[PDB]
């Protein structure tokens, strides 16, 4: 597993590009400058064995980097990276974590500590599975927590309803572990979009299975809940990529 | 009265670095110049000059250095349809657009201009689009499009608005007509037009008539193949996602 070349420059270049040119009208700028953000990000992991982290390690970084997020616009997703993002349309319809400053700066990057200079590795990172969960999930787990914790109003959750393996809702997923349970009383509703992949056996439906379980969690948290299976707007997006699928019939 | 981008250099450098290490890795190749070199090349093109003192050759050195090889059959040119083309091209998953290339990606949306005084460029103001001569205002994006078009191979796609009563699909003076079409080379084998007809609007342009027919004849005179389609289903579905109730989006 190969860490990212010149992490600092990449970090700082994204940070700066975001700062001046990205999400201008969609999300707010952040107070701390880009060098400040690097220091907080890098103190979390540097000069330590790669597994030497926990859920607190990147705390300062997420405090510094948390943006206020617009009412009613925040989205969560499980198992449907590409569809949730095509449909969230780069901040235009919904915010996703990847549109936010920390999400955007670290999206897809790979990096790890080493005890010895220069304090991070530049040849190899260990397999996440080798590290305790709280080190494996230190970074994206707390990123999820901070994002969820800032949401207000309606939130939207896009799931996979077409996977026999992974059920739609799961306590053990990142939405299950860090997001749904960090939703504050500023949240008024969870609106689930169930994604049913085209030409594939339908697994989870609203009102059933894991989607029932979540309905119950959502209500137990004092939120309103709704759930829709392939709403026309999403359906269409799925249909541009497989136009002959029966589901897209004219 | 137009406001330039703050920290131009830092923005350039940020985007160039981001791009190099992380963008389009499996889709477009890296250039050999490093970011600082490409900046030098960019900067000398317009610095220490009248904001309006620029011609089609000013950025020649920057583009030579910045030009990637483009993959067979994936290049796309667009007219009057920014969002739709780029959504359809889907970040180089389906087609490449200028905006996915290195110079496109670094400079997209940025606003800049030179000044004869220290320090070579203006950060306060940049002139009204319409003051400078055609050759000077189109100096950066004109050459960008020439160079991109010059690098295209195989079958190119051209996505056009066919619902604009004021602007024909094909025009000798658009970017396509002026800079892309004339720089298509022997590497190119076919031009594939996609006419986009906006939902709930009068259809204005059709394959085999008007300016499209003119295009067909120009393309064939250059010994390239030609097709043209109107609202192909995959594109239609894209429009339909933004306007699901539109008459044209009926199912079953
Ligand atoms: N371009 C990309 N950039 C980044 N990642 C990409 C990617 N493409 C893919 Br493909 N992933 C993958 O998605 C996998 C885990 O997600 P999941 O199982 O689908 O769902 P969750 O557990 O609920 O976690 C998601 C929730 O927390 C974050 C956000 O708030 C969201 O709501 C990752 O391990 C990647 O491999
Ligand atoms: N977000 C953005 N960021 C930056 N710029 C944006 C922009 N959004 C727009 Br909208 N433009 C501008 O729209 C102007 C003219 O486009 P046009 O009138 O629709 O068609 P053409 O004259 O035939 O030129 C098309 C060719 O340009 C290169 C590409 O390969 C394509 O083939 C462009 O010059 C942009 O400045
Ligand atoms: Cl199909």
């Amino acid at each position: 597993i190969v860490p990212t070349r010149e992490l600092e420059n990449v970090f700082l270049g994204r940070c700066k590009d975001y700062e001046i040119t990205r999400y201008l009208d969609i999300l707010p700028r952040v107070r701390s400058d880009c060098s400040a953000l690097w220091k907080d990000f890098f103190k979390a992991f540097s000069f330590k064995n790669p597994c030497d982290l926990d859920l607190g390690s990147y705390k300062d970084f997420f405090t510094s980097a948390q943006q206020q997020l617009p009412k009613n616009k925040v989205m969560f997703w499980s198992g449907v990276y590409d569809e949730a993002h095509d449909y969230a349309n780069t901040g235009r319809k919904y915010i996703t974590l990847e549109d936010t400053l920390p999400g955007y700066m670290l999206n897809s990057l790979v990096w790890c500590g080493q005890r010895a200079n220069p304090g991070f590795n530049e040849k190899v990172c260990p397999d996440f599975k080798t590290c305790p969960v709280q080190a494996r999930e230190s970074f994206w787990g707390m990123a999820s927590s901070s994002y969820a914790h800032s949401a207000e109003g309606e939130v939207t959750y896009m799931v996979d309803g077409s996977n026999p393996k992974v059920p739609a809702y799961r306590p053990d997923s990142f939405f299950g572990k860090y997001e749904l349970p960090n939703l504050t009383n500023k949240v008024t509703r969870v609106k689930v979009i169930v994604l049913h992949r085209l030409g594939e056996k339908i697994i989870e439906k609203c009102g059933a299975g894991s989607l029932l379980d979540l309905e119950k969690l959502v209500k137990a948290k004092h939120f309103a809940f709704d759930c829709v299976e392939n709403p026309r707007a999403v359906l269409f997006l799925l249909c541009s990529d497989n136009p002959n699928a029966r589901e897209c019939r004219l």
